């Protein structure tokens, strides 16, 4: 089980959108959020706990670019 680090996540990018299809796809076991540590809003990035098969084609594919949750800059954690 490794950890995904994802970052320039918004208040409602998709991540949060994801999280509910990484389960079907992905099976995530962990997922979380972090605040702007200022308004406790979601803005900054976010953690995601998964297997150590699918997290290596999860930033693969992935990670490359900003996008509206098609890519993001995705990385282990």
């Amino acid at each position: 089980m490794r950890n995904i680090y994802v970052g320039n996540l918004v208040y409602s990018a998709t991540s949060e959108q994801v999280k509910e299809l990484f389960s079907q796809f992905g099976k995530v076991f962990n997922v979380k959020l972090i605040y702007d540590r200022e308004t406790k809003k979601p803005k900054g990035f976010g953690f995601v706990e998964m297997q150590e098969e699918s997290v290596s084609e999860a930033i693969a594919k992935l990670d490359n670019t900003d996008f509206m949750g098609r890519t993001i800059r995705v990385t282990e954690a």
